[PDB]
């Protein structure tokens, strides 16, 4: 199956899910001259203060934090958003060394990770359903860069040590995913698709520009996690990314002037 290795990695999908070469795929470079202001955004809303998380689970390509998603809690409106999305998880994606990691470059700068918290659209009532429409998903992006620590994320590092491979899940009760934020909402968004098979083309994403800052430590934790299962020979969960991808007939647009 598909992975990130010399074998099954990101230039091989295309042989099992054609749409790796469509018309919207994600990530992308962000040039952030020829990105324009756009008026028409209205205020973006993340709420998400009745958030709750449930399980974190280890899938062999990174880990997600899960939420209930049974009602409206954790939602993001606004923005270039038509209706509600609702929270179903998020994850990250991160390197091997500081100097990569982000799926997403910013005028072709590289984070060293990316942390993406996945919405689906309420009107078609499960994230089975939305992911067959074009407006189906938004994905808040958030870029990491490696120095003070995050407060909020250490309880997120703090567990990984027990899902460290393959099918492994705890539980992960009481996350809040606001400590995860940074403190300006300025973002960039367009749109395109999931960033791992099957590469669907469903996705609005908003992505932030203000980076949060990580610790060298948390980032080193999540490097000792595995793709590979238990018992298996182990093959360290890192370079998790795939590269920017064309951008076709898309623009980029900005909230902030
Ligand atoms: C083996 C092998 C290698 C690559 C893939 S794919 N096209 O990346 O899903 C699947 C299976
Ligand atoms: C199908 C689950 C899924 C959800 C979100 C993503 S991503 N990396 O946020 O585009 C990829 C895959
Ligand atoms: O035709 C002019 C229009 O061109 C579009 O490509 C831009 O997105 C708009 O902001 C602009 O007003
Ligand atoms: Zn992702």
């Amino acid at each position: 199956h598909w992975g990130y290795g010399k074998h099954n990695g990101p230039e091989h999908w295309h042989k099992d899910f054609p749409i790796a070469k469509g018309e919207r795929q994600s990530p992308v470079d962000i040039d952030t001259h020829t990105a324009k202001y756009d008026p028409s955004l209205k205020p973006l809303s993340v709420s998400y203060d009745q958030a709750t998380s449930l399980r974190i689970l280890n899938n062999g390509h990174a880990f997600n934090v899960e939420f209930d998603d049974s009602q409206d809690k954790a939602v993001l409106k606004g923005g270039p958003l038509d209706g509600t999305y609702r929270l179903i998880q998020f994850h990250f994606h991160w390197g091997s060394l500081d100097g990569q990691g982000s799926e997403h470059t910013v005028d072709k700068k590289k984070y060293a990770a990316e942390l993406h918290l996945v919405h689906w659209n309420t009107k078609y009532g499960d994230f089975g359903k939305a992911v067959q429409q074009p407006d189906g998903l938004a994905v808040l992006g958030i870029f990491l860069k490696v120095g003070s620590a995050k407060p909020g994320l250490q309880k997120v590092v703090d567990v990984l040590d027990s899902i460290k491979t393959k099918g492994k899940s705890a539980d992960f009760t009481n996350f809040d995913p606001r400590g995860l934020l940074p403190e300006s909402l300025d973002y960039w968004t367009y749109p395109g698709s999931l960033t791992t098979p099957p590469l669907l083309e469903c996705v609005t994403w908003i992505v932030l520009k203000e980076p949060i800052s990580v610790s060298s430590e948390q980032v080193l934790k999540f490097r000792k996690l595995n793709f590979n299962g238990e018992g298996e020979p182990e093959e360290l969960m890192v370079d998790n990314w795939r590269p920017a991808q064309p951008l076709k007939n898309r623009q980029i647009k900005a909230s902030f002037k």
